[PDB]
DNA sequence: TCGGATGATAACGCTAGTCA
DNA sequence: ATGACTAGCGTTATCATCCG
């Protein structure tokens, strides 16, 4: 039913996105191959295994969705074959002779996204297309495939934002470009701070570093890198690395992830820029997003009202909506537009008026007619309130109220955060993540009464009592800033300190709070003798607006920590 | 690194038995 | 007097960094 397509997350080898694409053209080799020797062959299961082979010998291929993919299991060695594509393509190292369903899943996403493969709704089924069946018969090399692929990128508007993103001919890294991809700030679009990405690179040493490069990445910079490397294969893009001289002085990082744009490339940006229809799906509109349902289709109408009409005021968009079921704000609205403007449509702004200057071909929103009867949630709608609010503080930072909510960022949130506290709080400081550094050091270098204060940054799902394990790890490093013995601790992470800071105190930056948080609290503060607070992420914001507007200093701050909840 | 690979998680949805 | 519904709990869709 719910889908999403459009974005294509491990896939990389054009090579197999063919393959792929023939096991749908009945009359090549593959087709034959995969059925006749892959499928019998690796498909344990005897029942499944005949079936298959099976739906591969009908006069008009059809195939499922669950036909294609199948499904895995959470021991990923110790699964079996259970469909089409898996059995199709092969292993890193052929460790079994198959890909997993998530790959998979990857390669069907992939064919859809680039027109090869169509998806019928009704069926939860996919056929190949004339270019796919075109794409097949192509011989291998030719200059009528890069034809057909190129043809293929142009309508994809991802790779067209990739493109555009470096008509200026600069070198961007890929977090450079994830920063403006897709519906940025958002469940499945969230970006890595290459700021302080850089600085750990640059003082951490070399035992980590790797581990540290092939690691670090959030999922949209996951998309551009890969979207650079299929835009590089074709010739429209050239990858390099870029090295960047971050003084630890004249020290030299990089990020080997990063791209020019080619000839061969603007010439491609100029052709589709008006100077090919793009194909936009209403699953591509959202990908992790919980609220996928509302948001994918209020984007989806917003996309309609822009197409059919032309140079509207934000007014006019607006009414619309409250028309065809969604009675917005201006906020939203313009926000969706960005979203929209980001995955690579073009949309024109003067002033207050808004006018789409490309050619999209028409597509379907699922359930419609019922649209009005969807429902916006209680966390799209704080998301509002708060987009209300934030005049000063960037909307991309509305990002944490989801990102704390998530028990899988508990990395990432770490570095969101002080990155707030630094560029808009504006206290110095550094993230320092680990098992013998705090989350976070901050300090101030202006007030009357510059102080210090121990970060420790946790995500978690719906709520949060400060745990007596995680209280007490604080103390320890409370304690170490004060004896600060290099033979506790010899990283002298309190280092990070000006060496004049005596105020310290400690705090601790989650979701939301409950029942323990003062407890062990007090706790702390008698022992140590330095008081701290615990503070949620929507405070944090309205706070950062108010140290922005005028209304808040960074002192009256420093006199909240109150052994209790801070609250602006 | 390249091109995926991994264990996790929340929404889904199937069963079996309640609710109206 | 039986279809509509759902607590419980195994299944599926989808990550968000990870890694051989």
């Amino acid at each position: 039913k719910i889908r999403t397509f459009g974005w294509v997350q491990n896939p990389g080898k054009f090579e197999n996105l063919k393959r792929v694409v023939q096991v749908f053209d009945r009359n090549s080799k593959v087709h034959n191959e995969v059925k006749n020797i892959k499928i019998p062959t690796l498909v344990k299961e005897s029942k499944i295994q005949k079936e298959l082979v099976a739906i591969m010998n009908q006069h008009d291929l059809i195939y499922t969705y669950k036909e294609l993919v199948g499904t895995g299991t959470s021991i990923r060695s110790e699964a079996p074959c259970d469909a089409i594509i898996q059995a199709t393509i092969a292993d890193q190292g052929n460790k079994k002779g198959y890909i997993d369903n998530w790959s998979s899943d990857g390669f069907l996403r992939w064919a859809h996204a680039l027109g090869f493969i169509e998806y019928i709704n009704k069926s939860d089924s996919f056929v190949i297309t004339d270019v796919g069946l075109a794409y097949s018969k192509s011989a291998d090399g030719s200059a009528i495939e890069k034809e057909i692929l190129i043809e293929a990128i142009s309508s994809y508007p991802p790779a067209i934002r990739i493109l555009t993103l470096l008509e200026d001919g600069q070198h961007l890294t890929k977090f450079d470009l994830g920063k403006n991809l897709g519906f940025s700030g958002e469940s499945g679009f969230t970006s890595l701070p290459e700021g302080i990405l850089l600085d750990t690179l640059a003082n951490a040493m070399p035992k980590d570093k790797g581990e540290i490069r092939n690691n670090w990445e959030g999922s949209s910079d996951k998309y551009a890198r890969m979207i650079g490397g299929w835009l590089d294969k074709l010739g429209l893009v050239k990858q390099g690395k870029k090295e960047f001289i971050i003084p630890t002085p004249d020290n030299k990082e990089f990020i080997s992830h990063a791209f020019k744009i080619t000839g061969e490339g603007l010439k491609v940006l100029r052709r589709a820029k008006g100077s090919v229809p793009k194909r936009v799906y209403w699953e591509m509109l959202a990908t992790n997003l919980t609220d996928k349902e509302y948001v994918r289709t209020r984007r989806a109408l917003i996309l309609e009202i822009l197409i059919k009409a032309g140079s509207l005021k934000i007014e006019q968009i607006q009414d619309n909506l409250k028309k065809l079921g969604f009675d917005e704000v201006i906020e939203t609205i313009e926000n969706d537009i960005k979203g929209l403007i980001n995955t690579g449509i073009f949309i024109e702004i003067k002033g207050r008026f808004y006018q789409l200057k490309d050619h999209i071909l028409q597509f379907v929103i699922p359930n419609r007619g019922v649209t009005k009867q969807l429902v916006k949630s209680e966390l799209e709608e704080k998301k509002s309130e708060l987009r209300h609010k934030l005049k000063y503080v960037p909307h991309e930072y509305i990002e944490l109220i989801e990102i704390a909510r998530n028990s899988t960022q508990d990395r990432i949130l770490e570095m969101k955060v002080m990155e707030f506290f630094m560029k808009v709080y504006g206290y110095r400081g550094k993230h320092l993540g680990g098992s013998r550094k705090p989350d976070g050091a901050i300090y101030t270098v202006g007030s009357p009464i510059d102080y210090g204060v121990i970060v420790d940054t946790k995500a978690y799902s719906g709520g949060y009592n400060l745990p007596i394990g995680q209280a007490d790890e604080m103390q320890r490093y409370v304690e170490e800033n004060q004896t600060r013995n290099k033979h506790i601790n010899p990283n002298e992470w309190w280092k990070v300190y000006p060496s004049s800071v005596t105020e310290f105190k400690f705090l601790f930056v989650s979701g939301h709070f409950k029942g323990n948080y003062k407890a062990q609290l007090t706790r702390l503060n008698h022992i140590t003798n330095c008081n701290g607070a615990v503070l949620s992420v929507e405070e944090l914001l309205i706070g950062g607006e108010m140290i922005k507007a005028g209304t808040l200093t960074l002192e009256e701050v420093r006199r909240k920590f109150n052994n209790g909840e801070i609250n602006f």
